[PDB]
């Protein structure tokens, strides 16, 4: 019943921060100003937590392809999990937003256990920053948004998910099992024409989910 | 407040209402019947010793659906802990079988978002579903995007249910169904934003 | 390692031992008589839901206690996941029914230490007592630490015994073991001007959880 | 169930450290330059942890009155909790080894809730390395214990004792993230494994943790 991941290798595994900007037209200064502050917020929290955080965004067409293509072929036999962080801007034309569904359904394509074995077994954390359906055993799916639901906007101080999640991070990352953090998540969130932001997670993990110290 | 859990300190639990998806299928064998009744059988069990008012209806009634799903909706659930819900579905499923279901689950989940349920506000709302959102709803899939005894995730989730229901915080328990399920891949997705317990 | 917990998976959870001090107890006030059985009764029940096979005796039967408490230090626990010990006690305490008492938790505990008991070690050991000893992994849970005030038997039992078991029913299956006793001071400590602090002791290395 | 000790104070609080020096005759490289490792090692832990580390020693007859009172009778009301670390020797003469329990004694004493009214409430955290009793307390008290009863202690080395590098290793690694107790069981296992076998009495009503500020 308290069995757990195990986490006892020798690296913890690749945080990868994703940025959707393409086909983004016009941006504020806070979207511009409030997308870094999350990105650089998540690398100091992760970081803290032992992923080799690497941070990209699909502007570089070029860069994008070697870069999924390294990430997805790369050896994570060594590794305890794999995180990923689908960030996004709230104005969102249509094309843009739709590019994400599709971004996304790739992105999380790469892991499924066929096509990774070294992530088999292995927790595959996916948090996502909408502008839904896919899954695998031992997967991870965090959400901004649940659905329909209202979105915080994004501040110059970045989005109020993004916040707060890495608020929670630092604090009791190393402490709590992962959903029990993400459940936190969502009651931050939530308090934060008015009513609400209500954040989801879908879960298949099979265990419990510790970042412990190494 | 990282420990902070939904408060189950009322006069009653609450309803564990079970629905059992039977018209628009064809062609039930024993398996299929004798299987959905274990399944039910065993959920009201499980749910009761958890100290729910367990309710089963079936849409086969279609005059008799109404006013018990009327009834549920509208009664109050103001001296309640919270709401539980598990919708129990066959296998074969003809496409207009497997239709129905989407519909019948939209409408059941939509009843009690905070909206259309003052009395459930702030209160834990179960969806426990058999396969063929609102802030503190808890969503429970038999299968992710993918037996005369009974099903095997209904059979586990109550041999679980039995053993930690009480002791463990629920989604502590899902955890376990998945491993236990995925080993004879269920899925829940959580809006909840705090412990549940269903201590004594 | 850090969640690291004793392996509770054995044929047998163990012998729940309620031991329950009578002799050199001149007296014995209704509440007195009334109490202790309210604790030994209920404690039974506790620890029965958490499956052990619980054995009560006293040591009013001079003969039977050598045979009991030999009997039972002698027997085998590989099966088993642990040990727990419950001392009961009364009030009044005349000089020799405290000194008797001292002896008497000695001996007891003295007999599962590694070397005494080979079928206990790496096994919990849990001394109830309604002091310095010890090995490892022993848990020692005392009704009140040094010098402090104690709660008075009541005729519905004694405050540490009434609390230890209604968290252990609550919380017994879900919570590490220590988790639960420091609930249960604080519990006893609330009571109701004088306070009345419990204390354990832990020799323990691991978790200790009671799942069914 | 879950219920914590408040430790969202302004400050942490005062980590005591104290050195028994007097009374013990000659004292190898070892025993003097292990008992550095541990007070240096400490420090470091309890500072991250975000305690007033404040280090003394007997020897100072004169300094150590002024400084104890001193501590004893500050106010502790902006502070989460008390520490105090009773690090000391292992070839302990029988009036080194009797001086450290008065020394216990009194230092315990004057934290008690009677004494000490800014600390009522509050966890007072005593870690004793052993050479009158083990037992002293209070509502509210931890106390962490080198060895139990009898049991063997397993001697100085230079890089310190056992006891106290593991307890600070596992401070390191575990101060922040775990529930102190949980952490004091790890450090039962990590010693008794080196038998030596630590002890901790807990009068604590409450959990517990050192999360950062």
């Amino acid at each position: 019943p308290a069995e757990k991941y195990k986490m006892d290798h020798r690296r913890r595994g690749i945080a990868l921060i994703f940025n959707h900007e393409r086909f983004f037209w016009h941006l504020t200064l806070p979207e511009r100003r409030g997308t870094c502050a999350d990105r650089d917020n998540l690398t100091r929290r992760f970081s803290d937590l032992g992923f080799e955080v690497k941070c990209f965004n699909d502007l570089k067409a070029e860069e994008l392809l070697l870069k999924i293509h390294e990430v997805s072929t790369v050896s994570h036999a060594d590794a305890d999990c794999f995180v990923c962080v689908f960030l996004s801007h709230g104005e969102g034309n249509h094309i843009y937003a739709y590019d994400a569904k599709i971004e996304i359904q790739t992105l999380t394509g790469l892991f499924k256990g066929d096509k990774c074995h070294s992530l088999v077994g292995k927790p595959k954390i996916f948090i996502i920053q909408a502008c839904t359906l896919p899954a695998g055993a031992d997967f991870l799916m965090c959400y901004s948004v649940a659905e329909g639901y209202y979105s915080h906007r994004e501040t110059v101080n970045g989005s109020w998910y993004i916040q707060d999640l890495c608020e929670m991070l630092g604090k009791y990352g190393s402490s709590l099992e992962f959903t029990e953090l993400l459940t936190l998540v969502n009651r931050k969130v939530s308090q934060r024409i008015g009513k609400k932001q209500v954040p989801c997670f879908a879960s298949m993990l099979t265990k419990k989910l510790h970042f412990f110290p190494k």
